[PDB]
């Protein structure tokens, strides 16, 4: 049976790296890694390089696509000092590693000849303020489609891929568990925009942000494993993030391994799991590339969309 | 506010025709026109030519896209005696003109230097047999997403765009209002495949046929007008299609203008309208191009997806 997909194992995927140079150090990789993530330079070599490659092969092949339409419209022939931004989406569950995969990818792509302006934006800042969520009875649905100002998010990405000089996005504080008043992330006509979020790959009755993606990644892993990663990380934050008195979850810092496991599991059970199952996972089929990780966090398989 | 779209009026759209030659006659155009459709060579000049153009500009620009991926995969460099088929979807309501728009488009594209194999397939043949519909209680939902073997449809298009030598699709009889036993439409590695259907542009929890489209058309028009076209055509068929004794609707042939209007309106009210509103119209936002028709069936406006 023919397929739109083609899968790989790490063995065969790494062979597609070719001369693709490794331009990241260990000190560097580290400041990109998130708590609990196991990524090392090796993985960046056998997985992220063949990927950085693919992406570059398509950045050019994609500019052709907006050209034709421009040629068709008898329009000028756009200056390469400002071509059409290449949008990349990185999706996946809470605690799966999106943040790291996205951070690393941006590091690699920025370190490409010419030094392309590679901006990274998370959908966090597009969450409705806690006050607005309290108003809609969603304080326990943070992460669900409805907890996002999807209208603003679309306005943002649209603005950037449509050639705007600069666009603004709100900023989210993980420390305060809310949107930061008066804060803004400014994106000035980047060459590449990486949008990271749980939702990003979603589709609906209206043109959405996933409809503006030129390439997209979906970081996958077995669900019982993501819960483990999730819980585990929760316990580990008692001494990192939760340790801070200014933290909205400072009260978890004192929990015992036992109590902490209980609380972690309940959040997983009542928020992140349902969301993963009802909204995220059903978007995986549309991902250009899927990075499958084993219980140890290692990416040992991949599924590519050839069609 | 920036937009992914750009609109036109017929004035400005026609200017994008350029040297694009008209290779269709009046005798020809006619055998492509459906009952009630008003299309003439003029419309084919000021609307369908600028379109045939756009499409050609992108057929090339799109082959680049599968190349890059092929180059990336260290794969051969595919023979132009069999490149990757360009898929085009034509969507819209019952009685809006899809069939004609699709037929005409195919005629124009086949009459392009080199004479590219341009196949046209309607999703009609992918409806479940009346018996299977009776089994599922859907005999009054013909046209709704669930009344289609969407699995087979996906298998079909996937097979064709994935380079298969030939793929088969069932055939639907409008005379018998059901699937024809043992009938098959065979498609052999066409250069272009046009898939026409109400549903085609749909999206969901699984990779769908709309995810394989390289370009897509959505024939639009005001809903009160489509009902008029629908009813009107219903009355007109009393002496054409319904006149045949072998017709599943031969009993409508004897209705009076009055009774016929009543029956036509009830079908519209209970089947086609709800479907248009709940399933088709919500897909219009994703269409590469939208052909807006006025009450007189004339296409006087267009909305193009530049992003
Ligand atoms: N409560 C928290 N306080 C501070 N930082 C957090 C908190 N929760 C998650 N983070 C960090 O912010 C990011 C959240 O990632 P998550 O939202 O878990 O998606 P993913 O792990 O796939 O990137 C990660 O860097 C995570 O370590
Ligand atoms: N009951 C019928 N019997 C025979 N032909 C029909 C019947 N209903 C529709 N047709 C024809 O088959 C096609 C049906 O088109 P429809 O399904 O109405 O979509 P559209 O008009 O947009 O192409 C048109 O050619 C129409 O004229």
């Amino acid at each position: 049976e023919p397929s739109p997909y083609v899968e790989f194992d790490r063995r065969q995927w790494r062979a597609l790296r070719m001369s693709t140079p490794l331009a990241l150090t260990e000190e560097e990789l580290v400041g990109l890694r998130g708590l609990g993530e196991q990524i090392d330079l090796l993985e960046v070599e056998e997985v992220y390089l063949p990927l950085a490659r693919l992406i570059h092969l398509q950045v050019a092949a994609r500019q052709r696509l907006f050209a034709a339409t421009a040629e068709f419209l008898g329009e000028p022939q756009q200056n390469p000092d400002r071509p059409v931004p290449f949008i990349i989406g990185v999706a996946g569950s809470v605690a799966v590693g999106k943040s790291t995969t996205a951070r690393v990818l941006q590091a690699l792509l920025a370190r490409w000849d010419h030094h392309p302006r590679v901006d990274l934006v998370t959908t966090d800042g597009f969450l409705y303020p806690n006050a607005e969520l309290q108003r809609r009875n969603l304080m326990h649905r943070k992460g669900f489609p409805e907890s996002y100002n999807r209208r603003a998010l679309m306005r943002f990405v649209t603005s950037v891929k449509s050639g705007s000089d600069y666009a603004c996005a709100p900023v989210y504080s993980h420390l305060h568990y809310d949107i930061i008043p008066g804060a803004e992330q400014v994106v000035r006509h980047p060459d590449i925009l990486i949008l990271e979020g749980l939702n990003v790959l979603q589709t609906g009755p209206t043109l959405m942000v996933s409809d503006l993606f030129d390439f997209s990644l979906y970081v996958d892993a077995r669900i019982e494993d993501i819960e483990q990663w999730y819980v585990s990380r929760f316990l580990a934050m008692r001494t990192t993030a939760f340790a801070d008195p200014e933290s909205h979850f400072h009260h978890y810092a004192a929990f015992s391994d036992s109590q902490a496991v209980v609380a972690a599991r309940e959040i997983w059970r009542t928020i992140n799991r349902p969301n993963l199952v009802e909204n995220i996972l059903p978007t995986r089929p549309r991902a250009t590339l899927v990075l499958r990780k084993d219980a140890d966090h290692s990416i040992n398989r991949l599924r590519l969309r050839k069609l």
